[PDB]
């Protein structure tokens, strides 16, 4: 609270350690659902159900100027990825299998530079 202040952890190498993460999910093999935005005009009902899309490509724009304010936000848009796909996909679909595959991979990268 007021002149109260929690001791907080180092931040100062967060930028980069999100983008070392960002890295590894682009160049990651089952990445290539994800890699660019939805077409909205080439596939059907995308752009109705899907309220807030999200891919790999706006995420590296958003961090590359300066747009996620903390490590949370980033990471708020990349589970946003995989909260998308399983809306939109079967689990046993090829894109349904690869945003499960990319999640979990994302998860452990995250919980091993920061938890
Ligand atoms: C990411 C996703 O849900 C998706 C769906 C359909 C596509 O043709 C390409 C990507």
């Amino acid at each position: 609270s007021m002149s109260v202040k929690k001791p907080k952890r180092d931040d100062s190498k967060d930028l980069a350690l999100c983008s070392m993460i960002l890295t590894e999910m682009e160049t990651h093999e089952d990445a290539w659902p994800f890699l660019l935005p939805v077409n909205l005009k080439l596939v059907p009902g995308y752009k109705k159900v899907i309220k807030k899309p999200m891919d790999f490509s706006t995420i590296r724009e958003k961090l590359s100027s300066g747009q996620y304010p903390n490590l949370e936000t980033f990471a708020l848009d990349v589970r946003l990825v995989f909260d998308n796909c399983e809306t939109f996909n079967e689990d046993d679909s090829d894109i349904g299998r690869a945003g499960h595959n990319m999640r979990k991979y994302f998860e452990k990268k995250w919980t091993d530079t920061f938890k």
